């Protein structure tokens, strides 16, 4: 982003955009879940993107996402 902690603008800064977007709205989540498998975004890297922690911010988002491991 435009910060020092997340000074990136690549994937890890890209995924946070959708993370916080799913954080609130779980309807649009389906597309992004597919988009993640679409590029082969693996959960272990997902934890790098959503590395930062905030209550209700990242938890909802990746805890729901990790369920894809039992699907594909």
């Amino acid at each position: 982003g435009p910060g020092l902690t997340d000074l990136f603008k690549t994937e890890k800064a890209a995924v946070k955009k959708m993370a916080k977007a799913i954080m609130a709205d779980p309807s649009k989540a389906d597309d992004v879940y597919q988009k993640w498998a679409d590029k082969g975004y693996t959960l272990t890297q997902l934890s790098d993107f959503l590395k930062s922690k905030t209550r209700g911010k990242y938890d909802r988002v990746y805890n729901g996402y990790m369920t894809y491991r039992d699907y594909v």
